[PDB]
């Protein structure tokens, strides 16, 4: 089986499988497709939605006109299809005059059009019924030490998202953030480059409410670090508004494969926690087909990322409902952890001679993890060897 | 010149001169240092103080005559040299009680225990004159996804240090805390990976004001991220409470070279910042002289980071007090990076049609950075070539 | 299920489940094992042989007395259980004379000492029936760029290979060497960091045909770089003499995880590429048990490394059955590849119009190689969902 | 300060300070340069020539009227300005027929129309003076496992050589060959990944002696690498026929910054090693100008990797002179790694009892290496405090 359907919540962006395949050392390998076809050809796939920077939908410099055109279309073939969109961005990296960034370009009268810009594409969004806009800063940033001042580049972040927070709050819209973190590239390094960077800088914003994160499985991987820990940490801080799914092998550029290829393991582990957690946002998948394939290939990777999800949606149920998996866990003590470690409060704990005094710290070094075991259960399931 | 005096606020942790040279491939290639004799050896080289881990100074297992004893000859070379303790830790790594961790570990009666381990250093600290108790949870974390559920693993996390903060603020302790992120090593994946996330973390906990981090150089090397960035987003924050300096050559194990070794140009960049936002705490060295090194070299590699740091200093501030740079900075408008960007307001930069409407996105686009210039005077700057 | 027989040529050294658990950060958390009830205890998980550097089995320091002992117990538990020896290694990395290390010690008198140490080993392991001898420079290399010139520290790594072969020449011993690479760790840089290094090395020593590699998963991996296309060279080439199977999520230390973990995909088109160029050697695992682990959890992790192993055997075998996925072999032009490119010579080529004057390049760009559609088959079936 | 002079052999590709700035998230920067300004403008400079691919000096689809007058106009400029063509190449990698290679398409026709488009290149390359000609397979390799059979793919890179190597043998050509090797990007993995990987793929061919490699120091600092270490290496080989220069920090996308940034150190070992060895072929420039900057950055990019290795050569070989350093390198026993380990042959080393028998290995053990000493010596130098 298998099957995506609607209810499953698969959305993709215009620019995934519209990518062209102009890579640093090569030219386009495939034709644009239209906004429109896009949509006919995923609602057939089984997704439930889409996704847009607005430069994807309205070719930059498209008199009011053009606009309104483009804009009717693509409405049209939503409604025809049933197709929804969740979430919407920003081009703010493309054009020339964002060479330097958006938000924090050294020139101030760019950062004022990146921010007009971007207001534009807040009206647009909401009108369409998006919930969710992302900002994905990858001009904000630099190669050389002296080219940015960094507390005074995160003073003029913090404003320009503190001023976006001001203008949804005064239309009254019904719209909130999602900070996207990148470690490097198309800059040598970018602003708050990890998920941790930009869940610190949140808080600090005027309305701390108002933005969260939408973590990339590829950017994580990028700085090597585990992507299902860094999504449970947003979880916890009550922050996952909205999240990216696709692969990536290994610290290099950004591959942007389609889901579950990269690192296969660590997609295991995220769909176990989206699942187990309840997380209830779309599945967006943020990939790009190979350049090496045609159009066919595009839909055969699409249709993969969205297999990859169910699979192992399936086999981490399967994992989790295990007697003998649930046994595994009590026995590696997963238990214990839940419970609180000093709920008599430190003047019982210090007054406690178990805790230290008499604390038998051999018996206690000596007990087995027994991880090991757990985590070969874990692999039989992934692999459907039980 | 490049002389250290204690004016300079160099420190040094007893396991860095100290580290006898054992590596996961081989055994120890020095002996012991007595605790004494390093403060004589380091106030000798121009050092300001020293820190440790309380295992360091007290053997793990010594009786309460033995500790006494440990803490009255260290204490007298103290006061007979005019060194400080500006800040203390506690080994909860070394002991194989620790090996699933110490505030996280899965077994509850090992939180308890590594929290009194803890408490029972924090009084040392305070009666010895440190300001700054820092925590590196070096054993929390997993080698397997099943292993440790992180966001109870976090729950337990924020139990332990608000757990610790009642504790100061119950004793009126003049202390506070400092968090030392590491992405990986010796566990698969550490908890609080990067400067970001522990940031992020603080933020949760019960009294955010008693706690900061301290970053390592080499430990956010490791993810390969921009170190100075990190550093200018702690300051930023207001949460720089100590920084732990030293060299790393690329993402591999950790290498704890002496400061100034690993990547020069990121060591050149920390200093000008540190010296330009008017850092304040010591200036702390956590490496390890090479295994390769006999005490001869171990005093040799300890000079080295005092020295390098004296050199990078004088080199960054030449190069903001040169006019020509001064210059360059204007043409790369670093001037204009800190206007801020509208001080108008919402409404003002909406009603402003040359900010959208009428912008020249040509005209700005075509400006050059001229970063090429200004990386390139100070390049020729680091290197004395002016 | 899937079970271990003797034809599987499964092996493992005394070093991997004999592991302590001792790291740079902490104390040995297992008991040390006796090599005969290591050798008794694999027999019975189904292992085919063992593996040892001359440390493990006889103590550094022993006299040709206790050597005696020491070989004699355990040639007995191999006599009893039907256990092979099939390669043997020297430790040249633990003891603190190899601080700098063995064949490419600055020290002349250490050279001498790592040689005669080796051919001590040599004999040993001729008659315990070894084929194969290992060598693995893990302390050959440096930190710091003047401590070692590296092309004189080739002249001695050559030398002291030559003078190896040039022993087992004269003695008539049918053994084979093979050269272990990894990048660092223990050293900041090590000598012949890659697969391709050590075969480009080979091919300078007097006899070539005396020496080829034995790769090892998590080492190619600690530089980024994919395993199965370094194997599929060194096949290539006809060195693969020796192969070591294990883990490694990612760049950063060297951590040993049982094979199957760290990059799955990896080890399914590694096993692929082995049995598919029919790889006779042993398989050999190099990993340690975590030391969250007690004694059950290292035999547990020792059983998952074969289960592993045989898992991903079956479903490669099923992939390259698979009548769909031979049909979209020859839609991937994978059996086009496998012609060639001009057999008539350069003056057919040359005078060929349909290769350059009349070959139709838009048409050749714009057939889609239709990878992304094999490799979810291949995904299918290394999940079992087909 | 520091001047290039013609003697210096700096060379640069038409391809670095005529990149117009499109990157796989933007679009172009800077108009088109006309490739005969760039000769007059580098010059002008001090680069003593330039490199070419055959689509940077004429159109892809020109037919041989304009390839003609594209010629004629180049060679006009080179006349007029005694700029020499040490290097040419082929743009083997941005058109979209070489999407699944050039060398190792599983396309036949593609490899065939491959080798012709290089073949009239070396036609072009060898009348304006060549004399290397490289060989970059940006193309070669795969994003997945089954797409490519990397033993087939290395036969038919094999013979794409060897036909090559027939053809300017045939033509009675001067002209040697380099394969400059990259670990990933564009490919996810590229095929000979490593200097080390193209040196033992060079022993394959049936004319070894007509090729080496032109390795470039970011792209095996892509695979966290010492390039230092790996040029040594292909000099020990004889092997070093071109070098291209660069910086990179760290492993990530390349980078291609101005030869200095990144590694800084990386950089002072290799000119110490270059210059040292008494390398003689062009000190090639292989960089991008960052996309921030306009025309006038670009060349001011273009004299920083001038100036930057004539820094470094300066301060590498005040280094060496320096009658403190050659003392340190006696104390750390450089001159004894220069000795051979047993030049009386291996029965003399056998019957040696002072290299093993009577070798007192804690005496050896406790020499200290006096490395850190030597390593801050070479630190002063580089920054000019010494
Ligand atoms: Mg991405
Ligand atoms: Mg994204
Ligand atoms: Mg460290
Ligand atoms: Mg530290
Ligand atoms: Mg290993
Ligand atoms: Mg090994
Ligand atoms: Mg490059
Ligand atoms: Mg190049
Ligand atoms: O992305
Ligand atoms: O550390
Ligand atoms: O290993
Ligand atoms: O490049």
């Amino acid at each position: 089986s298998y099957q995506p359907t609607p209810e499953d919540r698969f959305t993709f962006g215009l620019w995934t499988v519209g990518w062209q395949g102009r890579d640093p050392f090569g030219d386009a390998t495939r034709p644009a497709l239209d906004p429109v076809e896009t949509v006919q050809r995923l609602a057939e796939l089984g997704a439930h939605g889409v996704t847009f920077h607005d430069d994807d939908l309205i070719p930059f410099g498209s008199s009011d006109t053009e606009r309104e055109s483009h804009i009717k279309r693509f409405r049209q073939a939503l409604d025809a299809t049933g197709m929804t969109v969740p979430m919407a961005t920003t081009n703010l990296f493309t054009h020339p005059v964002f060479k330097d960034g958006g938000f924090t370009a050294n020139d101030r009268d760019v950062r004022r059009y990146a921010l007009r810009k971007t207001i534009r594409n807040i009206d647009l969004a909401v009108e369409l019924g998006a919930k969710t806009y992302v900002a994905w800063g990858g001009r904000e940033g630099a190669e050389s030490g002296a080219a940015k001042d960094v507390r005074v580049a995160l003073d003029r972040m913090k404003e320009a998202f503190d001023l976006l927070g001001e203008y949804v709050t005064s239309q009254g819209y019904d719209t909130r953030f999602a900070i996207e973190p990148k470690p490097n590239e198309p800059r040598g390094d970018i602003l708050l480059p990890t998920v941790g960077h930009a869940l610190a800088f949140i808080e600090r914003l005027e309305r701390p409410e108002l933005y969260g994160v939408n973590p990339e499985v590829g950017h994580e991987q990028m700085a090597g670090l585990n992507f299902p820990h860094g999504i449970a940490q947003a979880l916890w801080a009550g922050k996952l508004f909205h999240i990216d799914l696709n692969g990536q092998s290994g610290i290099k550029y950004d591959q942007d494969l389609r889901f579950g290829a990269g690192d296969l393991r660590a997609a295991f582990w995220l769909v176990d926690l989206l699942e187990s957690a309840g997380y209830e946002g779309p599945r967006h998948f943020d990939f790009k087909p190979p350049r090496t394939e045609d159009i066919d290939g595009v839909w055969a990777s699409a249709a993969g990322c969205m297999r990859n999800y169910l699979i192992l949606k399936e086999r981490a149920a399967a994992f989790r409902a295990d007697p003998e998996v649930q046994e595994a866990l009590r026995a590696s003590r997963l238990d214990e952890l839940a419970q609180p470690t000093a709920a008599d409060g430190v003047q019982e704990l210090l007054a406690d001679r178990t805790a230290f005094e008499d604390f038998d710290v051999d018996a206690a070094a000596a007990r087995g993890m027994a991880f090991e075991r757990l985590d070969q259960l874990a692999m039989d399931h992934l692999l459907g060897a039980r």
